[PDB]
């Protein structure tokens, strides 16, 4: 055992790495050209689905690769985030209701457990790619009416929908007013030919360009009352929701351990392959970021081997389980965030001038690195509250 | 009376700063589309040499706006780098001239001194726009130069030929010059950072042969000391965006965010006071030349790269809080934080010295070596 | 020309930084000694009235070296903190007063005016030193009572006031509780020799142990009817300058222990001959550049407060022009200081470990700023934010 | 399973963990005065031996307590780092030669192996105290020895003595030694309550009867002194509960600042204990499930543990100096704990192997060619 990221422990997370190891080459060559131009890699990803990829973290019994361990999980974006960051970007929103529908199949409502098989055994195969919009668009707040003859209308548009240009269906978050007063949280499914469903490709960013971060807007969206995911009442949420939370992207800390991985394998080769003997100055910044690298690694390792042996052992309480896991998530992406783009700052300041060149590999990683820090569950500004309300009383 | 690069001192400076305070307005706006594109302000730079601002750092009696002051200079340089880095680094290169041949046609041999009335008076009123063909290209050795910032707009290349060192000022209209526009770098896209690839014996300007004394560290320093105010200026930039967006949100402000903002202005007055001082170091070390040559020249270029070492990590330290200050919108091509972003990050590869060299020269200094 | 605490400039000050050359020497060497034992310098402290660095900071008229730059207050508190921190820490409780009465006895009421002269012109030889009893204890409130006959009785205690072995007058803060409602808020000039008053000699910290850091008790002190102050709560951001001008000085220490963990890490260094390791280059370059860094930020803060001191033509706003760029430096020097004197010591080796070695005091004396208000990181962090947003 | 010495792994540390549970309380409150005076606990000491801890790290079947698992031995030494850096710093020097002896036990030469039993045999129940004179003091290079030891941690409470003789030998030196005198001058800015004395050694007589380097002695190097990475996460998790439990005591609402300060030593902690975590879980596989060549096996263990104490020395110093400016001045009086552990937590960046220095030109040298 060595906990840092290195190899795969299940078996079935192993069937998974080197099945990956075949498009690996493929996907990392046409990673500076689909940065470049900002084009989702349609093809490239179709492949994934022909062996099977598109279909891990699903049950054996209702596709193939059992993948639930998510230090696994997090290790196979980290080998495919060294080849293109935002592939794997993309790859995780995939994987991601890999885990949620599982924990939802096995652990959810006859009514809402009956769906949940349809979509986990369709994207199985790669013939449905599931997406999730949570975030609302600036000034819009994603919502449920009735029109009267028991339909309901979605209207609402949601931003930051990452592998959306391949996706088939979508869990919109929206929230429907009760008659009562309350409002309720329900999150419905719907499918890509919807009616008032319309994709939008504005994804014009820093980094991460290749991944397909659209917004996508629903107009009067039409979906029975049979299909919803009504949950608790807004506002009053408890700490059991965390668990669910940290599962869903505590695994994106394994791609931003590999866009550093990556840039150190440049930035050391490229000073390695300079001969005779190195500069003072370089013998300093290659020991602090292999130093950096390896605490990196190490901490996301621990944090995610923490959220596996309280995802499936614990059955006390259901809020201690939520604390015990989103914390040292925290606590990993606290330090990746700086930690990260702290190694590809120096792998950048090792090659030199070249390095700043659009043409060089460690510019885009220098971009695409960036990225974490905004990524919620939580923000610097709102991981500080968290975490000082749990080391405190609050 | 400050030192944190506030506002000019020289009234001869002080004339260059209202003077450019009409043309930014002007800049800032296309600052955004000239960056996306990757174009040099052409038409925005030759209308300077319209109000006289291509031909300050030239002697009063030469062409206008005497302006001598390295601490002036750099203030200009950063309220012009608010509005857009790129032309700020471009203007630079011309502004660096008028000081390195002011103090050519001052304290220069007669053949070297008549020379340098032909050019300095030509740019004075922008007739004529120099370059510096410094850097060599990797694996060619002069005898095509990369990274040669303003060339597009260019009239004159000082190249760096050489076994003794020796720099002849060819001209644009050359029979075998050719300029490349095949920059494409991460930050700063809208300078003219172009590469380039016969003139007699009375036209060279030999130098000593090539190691080297530490004279002409004085020279070095004088030459891009001042591009520390345009990194300030970034800074200052990204600050402005992110507090105005922080405090336009109304009501109280998160835990983490005044942490955030109080640490980016605390970086951010060090960063200005420190190249301040550097500065400020230079211009009083400039005016004294009876003492020895070489103390004159380290008293100089050390203050320097002690600026120029903090602020190539706290200057990029206060965009990365104002971009985490923001959220994601600040990710957004779109968005003026995320050019900051990257403009920012250009100071650390620029000579002299490098991280990895700096650290040579000031531990020797702080040594015997 | 410099601006980084390199050299005074008015030629009143001038004359304070030789002076003190003649007292450097005899003070460096007892340094480890009185560190250890934790002794207040008495006659080492003495030597300085006879001189009339005692009574620097003080009018020409009145007694002496008419010193009222602040950047050159900081640049004597510089060459004397590479001497002894804890020496230099107290000398400015004496120097702090002196600007503040300055400021007092010109711009001042005709009732405080008049005993201004009384001591500013009484500690210009020597004969009286000025104390500040300030912070309260913990869970202790210093407030006057009235007895009846007209006379008030002065009760409480006051911590970290420094120079207090050798001090005569304590200017306490107290505040007494008016019949109307509301609590005015008043600063009494006692004297040592006061009836119940008392001086505990129970400072034993991590660093600036020679300081004369103790608590000072008040049981039952009277006191005729004293400087009276606005109430308490609403109080301007005009009080921000005063309390700027009196400690944004004590910057000038922190520099000094900072310059001076360098100079030993760095002749340490470069008396080991032949090549410096990889990885010594890195740090020696590094702290020189923080050290710069440091000197050159508390430096422009300073030769600031002094351009916004003198013109007194709103007073709210030269009051934040002055605590602003102070609390940046002392927010820079608070984390940059205590920075380049670690690298010191992880550039001499296990040696500067040794309570024996210079570096060992140092790296405990460096750590002393960032408790001294104002303002705390967490308070700073508050004003900063506030004042770079609304509120 | 975690990785962050949360808790010990190995059923054999399991029970050294709880053994200690009732020595902690004990030398906790004793703390704060043999640091103020710098005297050894000696009966403190003593008291491990009469439980076992004082043998722990040495084979079953040699007197009891089989703890060879390097993770649970620095799991072990954070516990009573919690308590007592000091102590743990000493209680290190005993454990140290535990598993260097076991090692050359098992895998060594005849002549050699059998004083192995000898001296693993005597400590395990506490009759002897073994020590390690490895470094030598400024000016002075060590049948018929000389020269002179520094920084000897548990001296004291010292029966034998490992000194580092060339001709590269390790002699044993028994306390009662003709020419041998132990002088207890250690003043230092922390850890003055351990053992760090400096003895001399002057013309000692010895049998021969009892008696460049290759990347494979890196192997040795790091099971020795590895498991001290444990202390230093021991003397930080120790100032954070102290630092956190005032700040939470405060009751209320808690100052921006202070929440800023608070969430980033609860990171850089986390971060710190499972680096070292992964360090030590690494340098037990390597220690074991390994037959392959003996060079590689050294720089897979030195390496990593190298990285973790390049961590550990700049990220707990960071943590105690924020739980230090958290509580404010009353935490820079003497009398205070946090003040102490100001001192104890610097210690770190002092030992060999490897110093800042050192290690700088360590791992730039893996990292590249050289």
């Amino acid at each position: 055992m060595a906990a840092d990221l290195r190899a795969p422990l299940t078996p079935a997370g192993r069937t998974v790495v080197d099945l990956l190891a075949g498009v690996i080459p493929r996907i990392s060559a046409e990673a500076a050209d689909r940065d470049r131009t900002g084009t989702f890699p349609v093809e490239a990803f179709e492949q994934f689905a022909k062996l099977g990829l598109m279909g891990a973290t699903v049950p054996a019994e209702l596709g193939g690769l059992g993948l639930t361990r998510l230090y696994d999980v997090a290790t196979a974006l980290m080998r495919l985030a060294e080849a293109d960051a935002s592939t794997a970007l993309a790859w995780h929103v995939q994987l991601s209701r890999g885990l949620t529908l599982t924990y939802e199949w096995q652990h959810g409502t006859p009514p809402v457990r009956a769906m949940a098989e349809r979509l986990l055994r369709a994207m199985a195969e790669g013939e449905a790619a599931v997406c999730g919009a949570l975030k609302d668009a600036p000034g819009v707040v994603t919502e449920l009416h009735s029109d009267g003859a028991g339909g309901w209308l979605l209207s609402g548009r949601k931003v930051l929908v990452s592998m959306a240009p391949i996706a088939t269906h979508f869990f919109v978050h929206a929230q429907r007013r009760d008659d009562d007063g309350s409002v309720f949280l329900a999150v419905p499914v719907v499918h890509r030919d919807a009616p008032g469903l319309t994709v939008l490709d504005n994804w014009d960013g820093l980094g991460m360009r290749a991944s397909g971060t659209l917004e996508v807007v629903f107009d009067r969206c039409p979906v029975r009352a049979d299909e919803l995911l009504e949950r608790g009442p807004v506002g009053a949420r408890r700490d059991a929701v965390l668990a669910g939370q940290t599962v869903s992207s505590i695994t994106m800390l394994g791609i931003y351990a590999g866009i550093a991985q990556a840039a150190r394998d440049i930035a050391v080769g490229f000073c390695a392959g300079r001969g005779g003997e190195p500069r003072a100055g370089a013998r300093a910044l290659v020991a602090g970021l292999d130093t950096r690298l390896y605490a990196l690694r190490t901490t996301v390792g621990a944090a995610l081997t923490n959220a596996d042996a309280a995802s499936v052992d614990l059955s006390g309480d259901p809020d201690e389980r939520g604390r015990r896991m989103m914390t040292p998530f925290q606590y990993a992406k606290m330090t990746v965030n700086e930690l990260a783009p702290a190694v590809v700052d120096d792998c950048l300041s090792l090659v030199g001038g070249l390095a700043y060149t659009a043409g060089h590999p460690l510019s885009r990683l220098y971009r695409d690195v960036r990225a974490g820090g905004f990524m919620q569950p939580y923000s610097y500004v709102d991981a500080v509250d968290y975490l000082s309300g749990q080391a405190l009383g609050l």
